[PDB]
RNA sequence: CCCAUGCGAGAGUAGGGAC
RNA sequence: UGCCGAUGGUAGUGUGGGG
């Protein structure tokens, strides 16, 4: 099972997102179901290595944010236009 | 082009549909 | 441009600064 550690974002928007990426992290979003969407931030390198395995995109993953696990599937990924980096990820609740 | 701050598409995604 | 349509990200951008 893939276990991803994340934190809830304290700020959003272009400025905040660029700050994260300049600091070796990147934004992501968890949506789906009855609960409201949850905007989170991830460690770039750790997730990048994880998603290098094809199962990352087929399996139900576990994101540890706050203190509980959420159970999601990768729904979409935005990659840098010309750099080997992850820009954003959509996670859908499972 | 970048930073701070405010504003924020187009496309696509979740979801919905008496079609 | 052919049904409606979030959230987040992206483009662009007002103000101030940097270059
Ligand atoms: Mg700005
Ligand atoms: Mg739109
Ligand atoms: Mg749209
Ligand atoms: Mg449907
Ligand atoms: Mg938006």
């Amino acid at each position: 099972m893939f276990t991803i550690n994340a934190e809830v974002r304290k700020e959003q928007g272009k400025g905040a997102s660029r700050r994260l990426r300049a600091a070796n992290k990147f934004p992501a979003i968890i949506y789906g179901g009855k609960e409201a969407p949850l905007a989170i931030e991830l460690d770039h390198d750790k997730v990048m290595n994880m998603q290098a395995k094809a199962e990352f995109y087929s399996e139900v993953l576990t994101i540890v944010v706050d203190g509980k696990e959420i159970k999601v599937k990768a729904q979409d990924v935005q990659r840098h236009p010309y750099k080997p980096k992850l820009q954003h990820i959509d996670f859908v609740r499972a």
